[PDB]
């Protein structure tokens, strides 16, 4: 008995939402909403939270309307600049009993790897971060590698520490990796892979690695589910995933 | 200035701490106690904050005397039952100004990998530790391989999750691993290795792993100088180096 | 102008086969026999090679076919045991223009683990597997990782080496693996991952790992592409795709 | 009973043959040659193998004299440019019970590395190289990873291979390591680490690494070992460990 709806159930992400509840035994699926159908559905069926992967044109009104009828979002529909999440807070205020959750990144152990590497780095001099990827894929290095090294050099510099040991005298190109904030960021392009990162701190003696792995790309459900089932102590706009990890 | 004593000086361990209090910056050694010198030297020299690493037989009277002179104190020492814990509490009652730690290990990399572990074993179905060692080692699995087991364990029960997923219909007697409260730990004896520990967490499309490696067995000084740094912030008699990471 | 048939063509394997050589520049699929489709059409459109993923009900009927009308072959039907390959050879006398590759692993990456394996085992004192497979696998440990570790066996043996160094006194239940011919094998069953393997081996100052990795369970075209490609100098019955890589 | 003599014996290599030496069961230390010694102490105590770690200035002096006198030569020290090699080779010539060894490189998990990636390159489609070492290195890429890269490119050549799969558009700098031959190479500078490697190969599905690892940086006498066990059966000039390997 929590009834949960699902916007954007036939899309690639949904599917498998649908599907995770489906499995649960805590969830109840009372609402399916695809493209052409109404919201009023979740009203009528009594929803109590709902789960959002449709489009950034969509989002802002279905989003909206959930609140206005007092069901939590856990939204993990992308576009969320500071505009449109002052417009969710502004619609938020006064109403205890609704909570968000913006999500940009809903893998789980992506989101883990960033926690915990954001609270590593106080301890050791060295921080490297290496990701990869199968071929295809466009940008390098990706977006949450560059949010990762990011992480790490502003914890870094809370902390007030020095920037790196290194006695490299004219490395050759490219062989130091892509500095950002003062974090190497290495991005390796390779057939059979999916998507995976590690961060390597190092010092005296010793190193703690942190590594991501993606079997495929089609893996949100786990952080989904904690949103749903954690909304409920959220009350109001919560954005970012590790907000809702109890760390 | 922060003045700092070291009892054992000249032992294995005790030279790193020398050495790395020289090299600091804001550390003074003003004083390094063998098994024949006057402990009223660190009175003398005006230290501080004391380190330990001498034997359980000598620990407990100098620890005694630290505390009865105001001199704090990091003790990497073993030996430390609940009684002769409670006999450190004990000295330490009603003195506001005198801190003690007492780490079972000193080592940073596997203790930020316990307490890692421990965090994120809520969110994973599957979790396995495999531990790496050179091939004299004596026992098996290690210690730490056992202690991080057991804090999975205990964080999975406080969750309340299931025991594990696992279709294996009679394995061979070993390939699983040995049970520890429900978490299979393998060891591994391979020469040329140190001492190395890998958590790995999976659930649905991912994993996340923690790596600890030691390149030697000498490699305690970074986390005894984060407890000689903010000993000042824990008076009273704190065990074990996670709780000084401010996690 | 390598005019390929394929067996099994509708089949979970056969489709990738068809996709495969679709792509490629060098190969021309004539002909796709699934299960009701006479094997006269592998003459007719003038097949050079085949390529089989079907049955052990079908595999030696349809193997007889090719053979005797002089179409070479690459077969991944399982089922082979000492009478069934002997029945091959017997066909194949006195036909110089005629190939079989009958490979029980055509997972080019599993298959050159093994063969650097074996190549690696005379130099190393300690030698461990570890394999590590998704948790609704039966068995432990995987066929493919006994199968190593008897070649690593069987390699040092062939070189007089000892058996291994361990000081391991009364290791808990477990924790050492199982053994297999002397090889410790470990088997981790995890949530979110495929089919991996390593094999570690250590000596002095240094250790050597091959690691394979899927990441997907529908990845045998490399291999059987090596097949297609260069049948036409392995006339004769070959088994065993490590034969077929020039090694 | 292979007699043995160490020249250098008293360096920082050289210290370690001598141990290996004492330790084995087949090889007797019948000379030490330091720096002061006459090389006639080889031929009074009968040695038929010499190892030599000394340095560029003295090595063409003693080589000649052990060939001179039918000792046969396994040969670390460094300088070998091609006339040096030319002139070892003169010397060696019509003296069929005469054996050097010149290795550029005894760490054998370094040199199988370089062997296997070598085989491989064939099979894959990408290939990538990580390189890691403590950050006191001055160069990067190591040595040992420019030669790896240009062995798999020189291989991926000889296969006809394309150049590799990557739909990257506008990587930052040095997110793709340095290309070598085309092949990527990432060097990592980071603390606790000594020197290790990591060649990446990749294909549908799958994928197959090879990793070697130092855990410390004098631990070159078991690829040592290899040869002056076989070098009675190598008469002339053999550069480079792998030719020993049997491979
Ligand atoms: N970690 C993350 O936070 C994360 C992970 C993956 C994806 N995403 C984001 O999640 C969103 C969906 O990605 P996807 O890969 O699932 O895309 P998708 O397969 O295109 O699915 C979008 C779905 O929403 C439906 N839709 C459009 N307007 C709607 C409305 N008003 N009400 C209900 N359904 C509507 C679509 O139907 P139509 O075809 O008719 O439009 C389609 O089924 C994207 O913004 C993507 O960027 C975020
Ligand atoms: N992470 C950890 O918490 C951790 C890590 C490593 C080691 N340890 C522990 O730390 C302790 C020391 O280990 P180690 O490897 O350094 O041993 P060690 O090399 O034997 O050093 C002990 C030193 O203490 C000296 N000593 C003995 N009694 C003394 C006294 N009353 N005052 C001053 N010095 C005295 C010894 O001199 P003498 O030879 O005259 O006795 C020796 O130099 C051991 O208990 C070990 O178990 C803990
Ligand atoms: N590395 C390896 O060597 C490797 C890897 C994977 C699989 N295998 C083996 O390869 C075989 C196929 O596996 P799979 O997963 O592809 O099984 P599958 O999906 O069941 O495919 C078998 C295919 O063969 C067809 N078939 C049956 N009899 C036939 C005939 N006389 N002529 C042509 N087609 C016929 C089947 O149609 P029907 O449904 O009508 O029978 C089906 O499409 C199995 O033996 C499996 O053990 C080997
Ligand atoms: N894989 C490899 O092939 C590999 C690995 C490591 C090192 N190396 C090379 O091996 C060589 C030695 O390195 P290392 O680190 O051992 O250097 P090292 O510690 O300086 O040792 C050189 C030794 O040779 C002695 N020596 C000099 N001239 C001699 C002579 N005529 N006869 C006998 N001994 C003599 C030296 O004594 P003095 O102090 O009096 O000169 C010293 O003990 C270097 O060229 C290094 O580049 C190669």
């Amino acid at each position: 008995g929590i009834k949960v709806g699902v916007l954007g159930a036939k899309g690639r992400v949904g599917q498998t939402i649908v599907a995770a509840v489906n499995e649960s035994d805590d969830l109840e699926l009372v609402a399916e909403i695809g493209v052409d159908d109404d919201l009023s559905l979740l009203v009528d069926n009594g929803a109590e939270v709902v789960v959002d992967f449709t489009t950034p044109n969509a989002v802002m009104g279905n989003l909206e309307f959930c609140i206005n009828n007092g069901i939590s979002a856990v939204v993990g529909t992308t576009g969320f600049d500071d505009a449109r999440l002052e417009q969710v807070r502004d619609w938020l205020e006064g109403k205890d009993n609704v909570g968000v959750l913006i999500a940009p990144n809903f893998a789980i152990s992506a989101v883990l790897t960033m926690v915990f590497s954001k609270q590593a780095a106080r301890f050791f001099e060295s921080a490297e971060v290496i990701e990869l990827h199968h071929p295809n894929k466009l940008d390098a290095p990706s977006g949450t590698a560059i949010h990762t090294a990011q992480g790490i050099a502003a914890a870094r510099k809370e902390a007030g520490m020095d920037a790196q040991p290194d006695a490299t005298e004219q490395a050759l190109e490219g062989s130091r990796g892509a500095s950002v904030d003062g974090i190497p960021v290495h991005a390796v392009r390779m057939s059979g892979m999916v998507a995976h990162e590690q961060v390597i701190f190092g010092t005296q003696g010793q190193t703690l690695t942190i590594k991501q792995d993606s079997y495929d790309r089609n893996s949100f459900a786990p952080g989904v589910l904690v949103g749903v089932r954690n909304i409920a102590q959220h009350p109001g706009l919560v954005v970012g995933l590790e907000h809702y990890l109890g760390l």
